[PDB]
């Protein structure tokens, strides 16, 4: 893999918590790189403030977590499937509802696409290497389609080469053979090893207040993290209106404002509290 | 181009007792359903199965006329109208047929599951619908294969006279810009450039059929001439990842339909079904 310093100028848009829009040629560079590379880091999207408040309360919740008989992991030791709180005062628009993900994800699958993924990883120290796979397959084998959803990764701490940030393969998003992936969605090791004599994997840090913005397919995979803290990913995922998900499960203490906003979620409002774990 | 019957070039003719097809039968099947986006599998289903749906379809239809708002598929005289639901009008050869089954598990994959049990009355008197397909293509100006196939039991013999469906052959890979309305009503321009190289047929379908084809086929409704309504049964197998609301099965067949590997979308209730209206409370 390419072990680099600093997101690559060529996947990065530079933003502020003030921007509310991308001017069209901005959009159309956002666009550009998810189209031709599968994934578009964008900095300083996020307010310390709203960072601060989801990271302590994942690493708040993370005792009860470990504390189960059996802990969900993805793949292998460390990567624990860790859902961020929905209690109304951790839920904030700009977080669930940003309006730049949402130009962006309008833009390439429509008005009607829907966030339908509130969920998060908790990459703990020591943690294992996962097999490169992607988080959502293609529709049909050994055919090239357009993109149906786009994963919203928004780091809780700075992911760095040390700590677990993720290798992510550029391109891979448009690449589905004959006999590529098994039942899992890991990429046949054949496969991997074509690729990466084209367009070998990377690896870079991504400050917090960034949103990584990719193509669902794209083949990547969670790393050891050799720190002594654990290193927390807040995941969404928009998908086209037609891909069928589970709702995410929300108070209806927020139905106001969610239901609302031609910013869709895939939602089951709930009376009283989510049992997010 | 108007025909004595189903033309040989989409036509399998089976019967009842065919389970499954030999695997030229299957290749032959899904080389039609790939190129032409229609099949019609002639005597598949016995006449005691059409016999009590097509009762069942003619005396619900008063009450389907009663309401308020009688709901019709673009023009008047095309009634939407769901068949029954009780467990004495629900037949495993319908609902979990083998042969159809077998063919729509060979193009969506073994987790394709039906999300339709619907139905159309062409009454007498009926106008001409638009040209349309039932089910979008997935991303505009984008081939793509098959998500979605019809499947189609006519409860008469279907006739030139009495409203046969206009088919439109190939025109499943039809999605250039622009090609549809919010309707999914196929534009004139569109219409005129696909007659010019492949014009649409109408043909007789004889009772005990059941048409196969692509969810995105051009097709109209046209005129019941005849002296009878004209009753089909709708169901559409769809690819799992496809969204659908389910059907709502009353709980007493649940037994057989959730055993099988012939999915249903379905959702068990434990009383009665309101077919008719979906007004039962949960
Ligand atoms: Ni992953
Ligand atoms: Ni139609």
């Amino acid at each position: 893999h390419m072990a680099l310093a600093a997101p690559p100028g060529e996947l990065t848009l530079a933003l502020t918590p003030d921007d509310k829009t991308l001017d069209p040629a901005s959009l159309d560079r956002a666009l550009a790189i998810l189209a031709e590379h599968g994934i578009l880091v964008l900095t300083g999207m996020l307010r310390t403030r709203l960072t601060d408040q989801l990271r302590t309360a994942m690493l708040d919740d993370l005792p009860e977590v470990l504390r189960q008989q059996d802990v969900p992991t993805n793949f292998v030791p460390g990567h624990v499937q860790q859902d961020p709180p929905v209690r109304e005062s951790l839920l904030f628009p700009d977080v669930l509802l940003n309006p730049v993900v949402y130009q962006i994800t309008h833009a390439v699958l429509g008005a009607d696409a829907r966030n339908a993924v509130y969920s998060g990883n908790m990459n703990l120290p020591g943690s294992h290497e996962q097999p490169v796979h992607l988080d959502e397959p293609h529709l049909w084998p050994g055919i090239s389609h357009p993109p149906y959803c786009l994963c919203v990764d928004v780091p809780l701490i700075d992911f760095t080469l040390e700590n677990g940030s993720t290798e992510y393969w550029p391109g891979s998003h448009v690449l589905n053979p004959d006999e590529c992936y098994d039942e899992r969605g890991c990429v046949l090791p054949a496969e991997l090893e074509r690729r990466r004599a084209v367009a070998p994997p990377v690896r870079f840090p991504i400050p917090v207040g960034s949103v990584v913005i990719r193509d669902g397919r794209l083949w990547h995979r969670g790393v050891p993290n050799l720190s002594a803290a654990p290193r927390p990913l807040l995941a969404m995922t928009h998908y086209t209106e037609w891909f069928d998900m589970p709702p995410i499960q929300l108070p209806d203490t927020v139905k106001s404002w969610v239901d609302g906003s031609d910013r869709h979620t895939h939602a089951h409002f709930v009376a009283g509290d989510v049992d997010h774990l």
